[PDB]
């Protein structure tokens, strides 16, 4: 059912990790070999057929083996199929062939951790194929084009979720075609699960603990996360375990006061609302707050650009040097601290992922490395990239 493809310029050992792996064609597309304790099926000038071989496993696959080859380094040809592969929000996973027993800068492709392997006699193949597995479990029922950014609107029963979906699809912007489809300046969207959020009115809600499952399942499939609070009754506890999911699973998050209208609006009264949801969801520094009402339709206009924002952000890939710049900046600015005697180096820093972003920093010791650094080094990064509405990961790793 998962299908796998392997991507990669001429001459890196596709052909042979190929025909090691696949069993027999099906009744075009060949099943995995016997040997395998994972069941699932795969798929067969420069840059022209590079991209179009690409293209067809990022538009078949589940899963894409990037391969390059360990003899001769990152080749600039390498650069150009990362370049193309950077495509896509399919999971890569990056293979360096002809390792028949060192592994750097590969890292430098930006996809993370390498995995050597060996077409020769299978050494490296159990960890490559275990990490394309594991991405198995999360491959999506409901399959949408590439383009398509799908988010979600979550909060307790009555904050608003339907009235603002109803006018946010209203707006003169919108063309509207379980899920909801509509393009907003001709960009396609995809509000994920608006079915659940209506069955109200078919059935009577005798409990809320399937609705709140439900609701994960829907974070689960959406890039950016709607966090509907009401202004009139202010925050309760099923908000932040919600929230503190979303966050945990690594999404774009805007959060969005509803009912604005029917607050007694002072003038701080909005900087106060502000300050009390900081307070309460401390994990969300990075997510804006948009305060609106569904019913008069005041600053309705303002949720979709902030959705927009934050799905740029989730999936910002950031360029090496510049990032290793203000890595360097930091520290300069913040000397590592000392951990039992001994202080924290940092060699080297690059993007491993995208949605969310993360990041590995090469170090001397990964235990040296204070979460309170940790955090300072997430500030600056935002500082210099923005990254307004969506999480990063930092990881420490020890070169070697
Ligand atoms: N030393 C070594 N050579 C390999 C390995 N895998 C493939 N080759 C050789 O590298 C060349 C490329 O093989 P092929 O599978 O056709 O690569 P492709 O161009 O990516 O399809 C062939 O001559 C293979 O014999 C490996 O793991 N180690
Ligand atoms: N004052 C005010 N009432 C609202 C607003 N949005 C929704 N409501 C009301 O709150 C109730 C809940 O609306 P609904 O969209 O069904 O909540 P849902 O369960 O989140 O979908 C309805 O009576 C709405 O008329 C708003 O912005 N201001
Ligand atoms: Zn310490």
């Amino acid at each position: 059912k998962p299908v796998v493809a392997i991507v990669g310029r001429p001459n890196v050992g596709k052909s042979t990790i190929f025909n090691r792996i696949a069993g027999e064609r099906i009744s075009r597309i060949y099943s995995s070999a016997e040997w395998l304790n994972y069941d699932f099926n795969l798929i067969d000038p420069f840059l022209a057929q590079i991209r179009q071989q690409a293209e067809i496993a990022m538009d078949e696959a589940d899963v894409i083996i990037f391969m390059v080859n360990g003899r001769e380094g990152v080749t600039a040809a390498d650069e150009e199929v990362a370049k193309i592969l950077y495509r896509t929000k399919k999971p890569v996973v990056l293979a360096v062939n002809k390792l028949d027993n060192n592994i750097y800068d590969f890292y430098s492709l930006g996809f993370g951790e390498p995995y050597p392997i060996s077409g020769t006699h299978g050494l490296g193949l159990g960890d490559l194929l275990d990490a394309v597995a594991e991405h198995f479990k999360n491959i999506p029922e409901t399959k949408y084009n590439e383009e398509v950014i799908q988010f979600c609107l979550i909060g307790r029963p009555n904050v608003g979720k339907s009235s603002l979906v109803n006018a946010m699809l209203g707006e003169e912007r919108v063309i509207v075609s379980v899920d909801t489809s509509f393009t907003y300046n001709q960009q396609e969207f995809v509000i994920v699960d608006t079915a659940g959020m209506r069955k109200k009115g078919k059935v009577y809600e005798t409990t809320e603990k399937y609705s709140v499952l439900r609701a994960l399942k829907a974070i689960d499939r959406s890039e950016v996360v709607a966090v509907v609070l009401d202004g009139e009754e202010g925050i309760i506890e099923q908000d932040k375990r919600i929230a503190g999911y979303a966050h945990e699973a690594g999404k774009a998050v805007v959060i969005v006061v509803n009912k604005w209208d029917a607050v007694d609006k002072d003038e701080s009264t909005m900087k106060e609302f502000e300050e009390n949801i900081r307070d309460h969801f401390q994990f969300l520094d990075y997510a804006p707050i948009l305060f609106m009402s569904a019913l008069t339709k005041k600053r309705i206009h303002t949720l979709m650009p902030a959705i927009i924002k934050a799905s740029e952000n989730h999936s910002l890939r950031v360029q090496t040097n510049v990032l290793n710049d203000v890595i360097m900046d930091a520290v300069a600015m913040n000397p590592t601290p000392t951990h039992n005697g001994s202080r924290l180096k940092i060699y080297y820093a690059t993007q491993v992922s995208v949605k969310p972003p993360s990041f590995v920093v090469f170090v001397n010791d990964p235990e040296l490395m204070h979460f309170s650094y940790e955090r300072f080094l997430e500030n600056r990064i935002r500082d210099a990239f923005g990254f307004e509405g969506t999480p990063i990961k930092i990881f420490a790793r020890a070169r070697k």
